[PDB]
């Protein structure tokens, strides 16, 4: 997905596609780069699932949210980068057998964004 | 920048809030870092 601070640009290399599009024009804008790869500018006007058009037509539904969650998710992923990071509605961290130091690091990073789910 | 100059094993990054990170820092270095913490409220140790 692309859900991040509004206006995030993401490029995804794929197989050749005729075009790339979004079900709702407001939420996300789409352009083809190299004739195969996707370039998505997430306007993030609203939160919803999206349908994407190609030549092959494979659809990967994207849930889009504005970051006051997406930008915060990216920064936590970078700083922590066994841990798993998901966006959901609130940034969520999950893991099975993480070390106590990593848990302390995660709860320290908790202070940056109030709505985190550990 | 000023924190980097003053402290200059510790690593300094900007991110959104200035972040200090290190593995096996000596206790004196930690004390120095938390002392410089008063310079800017938004620091992540």
């Amino acid at each position: 997905t692309i859900d991040l601070y509004a206006g995030q640009v993401r490029v995804i290399p794929t197989k050749p596609v005729k075009r790339v599009a979004i079900g709702d024009g407001k939420v996300l804008s789409t352009t083809v780069v190299d004739g195969n790869e996707l370039l998505l500018l997430g306007d993030a006007e609203g939160e919803t699932s999206l349908r994407v058009w190609f030549k092959d037509g494979s659809e990967a539904a994207y849930r889009v949210l504005v970051a006051p969650v997406g930008r915060a998710a990216e920064e936590m992923r970078e700083l922590m980068g066994a841990k798993i990071r998901v966006v959901g509605d609130h940034v969520v961290v999950d893991g099975k057998n993480l070390a106590p130091t990593t848990l302390a690091r995660v709860r320290a990073l908790q202070a940056l964004y109030p709505k985190t789910i550990v």
